[PDB]
């Protein structure tokens, strides 16, 4: 006839391993909640918060690793009240690691710009942090995770960004076992949007690197690239980080300065391309190579004011594009190659 209140948990007494990647929360039937309490093992309460209509409650903050929660809820209705006492026990990670999403939140940068996401530790579980990763496109398109090394994932399109488009990274792993016992340590969010198409050649027949802003020809450089025996590799570049000057140091990129690939030396207006170390800067040394004869170890040297214009107008995530040199083709898992790893094997990725 009339009956008494009943009381459900998205948790259940005695539980453990409870993941605190989502709220906990109490649903009454036949009948509303009078109060709920929740409470770590030192008796400090959760926040939570009852809805206006007294049917559910749910906490409101973060839950914590390594935890023994215990939930008190009485239920009252017509029928009479009901009261329960849950004690459960959250995931106790044996490690924990932080990501670190770029490029930066609030950020607009070029059309070749991936997602990415690095870890301070190895993740065992690839799929789980993917699993773990929402990317929002505006306008949506189809993209794709692949991991650089154990640490660093990349998510791309299949072709470089729409100028215009927003994307949105929520890096959802605080609760979330990512293998072997390591949870994320936090969560990250950043948001950025894609600008201007810009997309730089560099065509060894001609030593000319050519910047196109949305298809239209704004800038053509002499340069003058790698010399045969330290060449550069054909490929698709994404533009890094951009200086002023800098110390290009060869013992950074593998080769020790004291070896014959190697050196030392002070560089202005300098623009980042490959994690291998491929720049291009001024090279006031070389003006007359330029256009003419490979004289580099591996850079696009181009005249002071020309490296100046390519600091000035080139953002982080526009293209470079080498062709036809004597090189190989830049590795897809340099740092910033990676659109020289076909679609297929890209979308098919590597989590296992
Ligand atoms: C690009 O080619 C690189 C490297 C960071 O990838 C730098 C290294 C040089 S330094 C080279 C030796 C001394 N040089 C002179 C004449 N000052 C040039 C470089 C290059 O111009 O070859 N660029």
């Amino acid at each position: 006839d009339l009956l008494v209140p009943k009381l459900t948990a998205s948790v259940t007494d005695g539980a453990v391993g409870v993941t605190v990647d989502a709220p906990v929360s109490v649903t009454a039937a036949d009948g509303v909640l009078a109060a709920v309490t929740m409470v770590n093992d030192n008796g400090r309460p959760v926040a939570g918060r009852l809805s206006p209509d007294g049917l559910r409650w749910s906490t409101t903050e973060q839950l914590g690793y390594n935890r023994r929660y215990t939930l008190n809820a009485t239920a009252l209705g017509l029928g009479g009240a009901a009261t329960r006492q849950l004690t459960f026990q959250t995931s106790s990670p044996a490690h924990l690691t932080m990501p670190y999403v770029m490029p930066g939140d609030g950020e607009v940068v070029g059309v070749g710009e991936p997602v990415a996401i690095r870890f301070d530790e190895n993740i065992a579980d690839r799929g789980a942090a993917e699993k773990a990763i929402k990317i929002t496109t505006n306008p949506p398109v189809e993209g794709a995770f692949y991991w650089l090394n154990n640490r660093e994932v990349r998510w791309r399109p299949e072709h470089f960004w729409k100028p215009g488009t927003a994307v949105d990274v929520a890096v959802n792993t605080y609760g979330v076992d990512l293998g072997e016992g390591m949870f994320g340590e936090d969560n990250v969010q950043t948001h950025f949007t894609i600008g201007d198409e810009v997309i730089a050649t560099a065509d060894d027949n001609t030593k000319i690197l050519t910047v196109r802003v949305n298809g239209e020809v704004v800038k053509s450089m002499p340069t003058s690239m790698g010399k045969d025996s330290t060449p550069t590799a054909n490929g698709i570049y994404i533009v890094g980080s951009r200086y002023k000057h800098i110390i290009m140091d060869s013992s950074t990129y593998g080769v020790p300065v004291n070896s014959p690939n190697g050196y030392r030396t002070d560089v202005d207006w300098a623009t980042q391309i490959s994690y291998s170390g491929v720049f291009v800067h001024s090279a006031p040394w070389s003006v007359g190579a330029q256009g003419h004869t490979n004289t580099s170890h591996g850079c696009l040297n181009v005249s002071p004011s020309n490296a100046q214009w390519f600091y000035d107008h080139v953002k982080r995530g526009d293209i470079v594009e080498v062709v036809n040199t004597v090189g190989g083709t830049l590795p897809g898992i340099d740092g910033l190659g990676d659109w020289n790893i076909p679609w297929d094997q890209w979308r098919a990725g590597n989590a296992k």
